[PDB]
């Protein structure tokens, strides 16, 4: 189960902080100022079911300050960043440890369509690595953690990319996020990973951009500079396949993808 933490416990908005007997974590403090207790049973239940996911590339919440107007979710430290911190850096990730990076990301997102969670907002800022260079899918902006989600944005506290978002969700904000709308995302995470960089440029994701997109607009292939696998682009033109239905499912990818990196890219 979750632990139900104290402040105390903790040795002298996101900020590190040690724990006396687990180690070191990173937190999200997002509530401050005035008591809101009629809220205090949802979040602990919220929090508790979030702890329900255990798998290798998943993060694990590990535990929940709730105090007197104050609210923290606290998970475990991934000593690398990003994904997209990891790749826009200095030394060059290799096309070994690419591979296994993204076999990891099937993995993990498939694990949670088993679950029956849709992360709706995948993107490198919510893939997640260790020193080892292993990954953990996380959920950040709290797109899944629907009560603790609004708290956080709530006017009694005092304290966003269209990029990998499929081309159904933009414009349409009443259409209800599938499977298939982690599988778009995913393929955009593949461009990424390989070009080492942000798509469409770096700006600006206006009625342009966006009319582009849901036309049929993808990133630019010929801007990876860098050798990528035949098999590979395959995949993510037929992830961001403008129908959800023509895009495969995780374990349908993974059941391709994990023959082809053990022998090619291992
Ligand atoms: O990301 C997660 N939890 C953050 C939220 C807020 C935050 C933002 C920060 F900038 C720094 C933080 F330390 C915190 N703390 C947390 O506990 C989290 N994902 C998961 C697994 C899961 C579930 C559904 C969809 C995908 C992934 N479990 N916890």
């Amino acid at each position: 189960n979750v632990i139900k933490m104290k402040s105390s416990d903790f040795l002298e908005k996101v900020s590190l902080a040690f724990h006396r007997t687990q180690g070191l974590m990173i937190m999200k403090t997002v509530y401050k100022g005035p008591n809101c207790i009629e809220h205090n049973e949802a979040l602990l239940e919220e929090a508790k079911m979030m702890n329900r996911l255990r798998h290798s590339r998943v993060v694990k919440l590990l535990g929940v300050i709730i105090e007197e107007g104050k609210y923290s979710l606290v998970m475990e430290y991934m000593e690398k960043g990003n994904l997209m911190h990891v790749l826009k850096a200095e030394m060059s990730t290799p096309l070994s440890v690419k591979g296994r990076i993204i076999l990891e990301i099937i993995e993990g997102m498939a694990y949670l369509h088993g679950k029956g969670v849709i992360h709706k907002d995948l993107k490198p800022e919510n893939i997640l690595v260790d020193n080892d260079f292993h990954i953990k899918i996380a959920d950040l902006g709290l797109a899944s953690f629907k009560m603790w989600s609004k708290l956080n944005n709530e006017e009694h506290n005092e304290l966003g990319t269209l990029y990998y978002m499929a081309p159904e969700h933009l414009n349409d904000v009443n259409a209800k996020p599938t499977e298939k709308s982690d599988v778009y995302s995913f393929a955009v995470v593949l461009w990424a990973i390989f070009a080492n960089k942000e798509p469409y440029e770096n700006a600006i994701a206006e009625q342009q951009l966006i009319m582009a997109i849901k036309s049929g607009n993808r990133p630019d292939v010929d801007d990876i500079t860098e050798y990528c696998p035949r098999e590979i682009i395959s995949l993510m033109k037929l992830c961001w396949e403008a129908n959800p239905e023509a895009r495969p499912t995780f374990p349908g990818i993974e059941e391709k993808f994990r023959p082809f990196y053990l022998s090619q890219l291992e």
